[PDB]
């Protein structure tokens, strides 16, 4: 059973390329790389036979998307208040 993530740092990127796609299953957290791995964790307790594809491009979700290859989709977003702190 394959799983297919796709990351972005911005909001309007992931949902144009939901409504071109027809995927509807949207998170979205500051903590965006942990999340990433919060859900891949539930992904290996759920899913014994899984197989993990993710993605940062609309080329390379489209061209897999194509095939329809995957038994799940999910889009993952960053929240626009993550910085990290600086002293120099």
């Amino acid at each position: 059973g394959t799983i297919l993530i796709f990351l972005d740092k911005n909001k309007e990127q992931a949902e144009k390329l939901a409504k071109e796609v027809g995927v509807t299953e949207i998170y979205e957290s500051d903590n965006l790389e942990e999340l990433y791995r919060e859900i891949k964790e539930r992904i290996e307790r759920e899913n014994p036979n899984a197989t993990i594809l993710t993605v940062t491009d609309p080329n390379e979700l489209k061209k897999i998307q194509d095939e329809g290859k995957v038994d799940r989709i999910i889009l993952l977003i960053k929240g626009s208040l993550e910085h990290h702190h600086h002293h120099h």
